[PDB]
């Protein structure tokens, strides 16, 4: 209950919210309900529209005005946006030739430049160059400031989980907004676009912004706009808070519009009638623009165009139905559209089984337009698990599809020609970045980043020191003329141990053979400076990773490759090598295909033993620097040390192989050299975050040798292709996977077929960014180059996507 007989009078847009049953003055009452009665008649003025004609020009203060043409009006903050213009001569902001903002103009009792983030819904990134010639004020931003090709959403590309992450830099499976429609089993309650839950503050974790400014002591713009309120009024009321005395003004303030989506999804992404929205958007800029300029803060205030996602063409048509897949289609609940989660109708059913359901839907029809996984399974860059919203089972669906539990559902809820919460590394999914101020660049194009990054930034912005987040703080400074922030690299916990020559072979019973007992001076000294770490400029460019926790481990050096082996993992952390162009591929020799062989510098009690891999009948093994790109015929047999073998399920194998003996050499080839880094993954918690040994699941039968979730590779060479991978002058070129140890490949329908018609493609699924490596690991990379650390931080974010230009 709402007493609503209080008055709005003074009141219009107040900032701070009042508690009920008082009634409310502020943009977000009409959305509970609690307006003051006089709201519309003080609060939403819509008398003579919203611009100043010649004849209104000197006009007497009639105070029923949207805005105002009087001569006061300047002074008391609420002109028309076009007022100058039309009463003084004045130009329209678009039509100043732009000029660089060295340092922030603004008048005197600012004390820094304020923040506006124009939030623009549904606005896919190639409207930027499809839609240049109808959006003029947004294209003079976007060339004058800095801006990005395009800028990459988080999974799902739904409107909710990507403002929220804006908001606050975390995943959705962090902040807790998994979905636009969530279900959470601890509460038992649900989240819906549609009505009142989604108010309550249990379902939004993190600390978004506005909430870290408040707490530093900077002033925060009520951020959110009821619906009805037209765009011009959220604009001239924005105008109206810059002019508050310096004690009571906001310093960041936030505009939402919920165009170009809305009509994205009645005429689909290109649709004909998507123009006059675009041309809508950009006049709504243009308004902002020019009434900053009026307050002479055009020059003062940094201005952020940021989209939440983009937008597919997606027909009614195009859905797949389970119940052409399930006999038991009533037995479970679908959250459908462009994404599927499943779980149980009811918890009182026993009867319910995820195994049998994941296989009725895998592989079922040729051309099947989902792919279903349970949730950890999901590739790790989608950062989609740890979350007990995100039901166990998920089904991603193909760009331009759609999924549904029963036909009757789409017909009885075509209407849409568009959606959106595809994959995110889907192309038209993709959405736009740009910054114009006196704290960002001028005429500047960065490489596209994801939008956990923002956050950072906006609290660089504000001087804001940012809450714990997703984001990699300084990867985005190179957006920025100041106010960068200098990251330092993490410490290293644990060092190295150096073992030397230190068993003799016959300590060892670990039921390995090697066909190799076959015999001077010159290359014996050889042998000796190749343990010594004679090579390891060639094969660690970067410096060693640096271990982030407490733990035990050796460096080893080999002839072709130098590993971190783990004493508590029984199998090494990392193994770096590099692959010339000119580089040969050569064949394990018959005698030494089953050959494993000790390694005297690790003793038999942390070593692995052959007879566990012969015991466990599901586990076999590979090597991480592949016997097959061997130097010599007498390097290769480092290859063979038990200290380079890692346990692998004989269906990875066939993955592994294929990466080893083919890939390698092709991307050396194409890349002019590659060092390459590979090792195990432990995430049974599925949280993106290293396990700690007590969380392992499961081990090589009989023994205590870890079975791996994942296997990483990172695979690094020069940007200048022209210089070779081990003698590059200047900045790096990396793409780097997380691929999942799976005991069967049902994951790629055609496994059946030879490795090349499948393995390419599962390992492109599972690009990955160095930095989930980093989490995944506990290790650091890059340590040692001659570039600088922000760009070093910046080449840990890159991911590789593979989609199209
Ligand atoms: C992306 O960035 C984020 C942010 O940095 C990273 O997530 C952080 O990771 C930390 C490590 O996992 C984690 O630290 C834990 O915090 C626990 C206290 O948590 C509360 O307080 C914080 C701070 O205000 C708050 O943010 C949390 O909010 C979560 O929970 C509510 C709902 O419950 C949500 O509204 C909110 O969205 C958020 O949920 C997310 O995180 C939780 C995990 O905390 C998940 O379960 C959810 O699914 C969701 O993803 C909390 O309100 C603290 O209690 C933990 O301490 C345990 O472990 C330590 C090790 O230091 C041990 O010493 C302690 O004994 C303790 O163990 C005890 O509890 C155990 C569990 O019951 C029990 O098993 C033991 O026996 C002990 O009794 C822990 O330190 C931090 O909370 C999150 N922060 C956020 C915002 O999510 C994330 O990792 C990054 N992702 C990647 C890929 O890098
Ligand atoms: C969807 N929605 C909104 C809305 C607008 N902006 C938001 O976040 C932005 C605030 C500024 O930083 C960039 C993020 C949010 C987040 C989701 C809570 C919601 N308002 N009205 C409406 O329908
Ligand atoms: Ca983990
Ligand atoms: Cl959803
Ligand atoms: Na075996
Ligand atoms: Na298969
Ligand atoms: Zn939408």
């Amino acid at each position: 209950w709402t007493a609503t007989s209080g008055s709005c009078k003074g009141r219009c847009f107040e900032l701070q919210e009042v508690g009920p049953p008082d009634c409310r003055c502020d943009n977000l009452c009409k959305s509970y309900s609690s307006c003051c009665h006089d709201f519309d008649e003080l609060c939403l003025k819509t008398a003579r529209g919203w611009e100043c004609t010649k004849d209104r020009c000197g006009e007497v203060r009639n105070e029923e005005n949207a805005c105002h043409c009087s001569e006061d009006c300047l002074s008391r903050g609420d002109c028309c946006t076009n007022y100058q213009v039309v009463c003084k001569g004045e130009s329209h902001w678009v039509d100043d030739d732009c000029e660089e903002i060295k340092v922030p103009e603004c008048p005197a009792g600012f004390v820094r430049p304020p923040l506006i983030i124009f939030s623009v819904d549904g606005f896919r990134a190639s409207y930027m160059k499809k839609g240049s010639k109808v959006m003029p004020n947004i294209e003079k931003l976007r060339s004058c400031g800095t801006h990005a090709p395009y800028m990459r959403p988080v999974y799902p590309t739904k409107t909710f989980p990507n403002l929220y992450t804006l908001a606050t830099g975390l995943y959705p499976e962090s902040h807790g907004i998994v979905g636009n429609s969530m279900y959470d089993p601890v509460f038992d309650a649900s989240f819906h676009l549609r009505g009142r839950e989604k108010f309550n503050h249990r379902w939004w974790g993190g600390q978004p912004l506005w909430i870290t400014a408040t707490k530093q002591g900077v002033r925060a713009g009520t951020f959110f706009w009821s619906v009805s309120i037209p765009h011009e009024r959220r604009i001239l009321t924005i105008l109206q808070w810059l002019s508050l005395p310096d004690n009571e003004r906001p310093s960041v303030y936030a505009f939402y519009s919920e165009q170009p989506d809305f009509s994205g999804h009645k005429y689909g992404p290109f649709g004909p009638e998507m123009t006059n929205p675009l041309r809508e958007i950009d006049k709504t800029v243009g308004q902002l623009m020019d009434g900053l300029k009026q307050l002479r803060l055009h020059r003062c205030v940094n201005v952020i165009f940021v989209g939440d996602h983009g937008m597919e063409d997606v027909t009614c048509d195009r859905t797949e139905f389970l119940s052409n897949y399930l006999t038991n289609v009533d037995d479970i609940t679908l959250v459908p559209g462009t994404l599927g989660r499943i779980r149980a109708k009811s918890i009182n059913n026993s009867k319910y089984d995820p195994k049998t359901i994941i296989a009725a839907l895998t592989c079922k029809k040729p051309d099947q337009h989902f792919k279903p996984y349970m949730k950890q399974h999901l590739p790790k860059r989608l950062h989609y698990a740890n979350n007990r919203r995100i039901e166990d089972i998920h089904l991603l669906v193909d760009r331009r599809w759609h999924v549904a539990r029963k036909p009757l559902d789409v017909y009885k809820k075509c209407f849409f020609q568009g959606d959106h919460g595809f994959d995110n590394k889907v192309n038209s999914m993709q959405t736009v970045f740009v910054g114009y101020g006196p704290t960002f660049k001028y005429r500047t194009k960065v490489p596209p980043f994801e939008n956990i990054e923002l956050y950072n930034v906006m609290c660089d912005l504000l001087g804001l020191k940012p809450a714990p987040n997703n984001g990699t703080h300084g990867s985005l400074n190179h957006l920025l003329r100041t106010n960068t922030f200098r990251p330092t690299m993490p410490d290293e916990v644990s060092r190295p141990n150096y073992p030397g020559i230190m068993y003799l072979q016959s300590e060892f019973d670990l039921g390995c053979t090697c066909d190799d007992k076959v015999e001077n001076k010159l290359e014996e000294l050889n042998k000796r400076l190749h343990t010594k770490g004679s090579t390891k400029e060639r094969h660690l460019l970067y410096g060693r990773p640096a271990v982030l926790y407490r733990t035990s481990y050796d460096i080893l050096y080999h002839t072709d490759f130098e590993s971190g082996y783990s004493e508590i993992f029984l199998m090494p952390l990392w193994t770096s090598y590099t692959i010339s162009k000119q580089a040969e591929v050569s064949s394990i020799p018959e005698h030494l295909t089953n050959c494993v062989r000790p390694d005297v510098r690790v003793s038999p009690g942390f070593s692995q033993n052959c007879l566990a891999y012969k015991n466990d009948k599901q586990m076999s093994y590979g090597f991480l620097f592949p016997p097959y790109l061997s130097s010599s015929p007498e390097a290769k047999y480092d290859a063979f040390l038990v200290t380079n073998m890692v346990p692998m399920y004989p269906a990875f194998k066939r993955v592994w192989a294929y990466f080893q003996r083919v890939l390698v050499k092709k991307y050396a080839s194409e890349r002019n050299g590659v060092n390459v880094i590979s090792g195990p993954i432990f995430d049974y918690n599925y949280d993106g975050l290293r396990d700690t040994e007590d969380e392992i699941k499961q081990y090589v039968e009989g023994s205590s040798i870890p079975v791996p979730t994942h296997y990483y590779s990172i695979i690094t060479s020069c940007l200048d292709f022209t210089q070779p991978a081990d003698k590059c002058d200047g900045p790096l070129s990396v793409s780097s996977f997380i691929l999942p140890h799976r005991p069967d490949n049902d994951e790629s329908c055609n496994s059946s077929e030879d490795e090349s018609k499948w393995v390419e493609e599962l390992m492109k699924m599972h690009t990955a960014r160095v930095r989930d490596i980093e989490h995944l690991t506990g290790l650091d990379f890059y340590r040692k180059t001659s570039r600088s650390y922000s760009e070093i931080l910046t080449l840990k974010t890159y991911l590789h996507t593979y989609e199209s230009e």
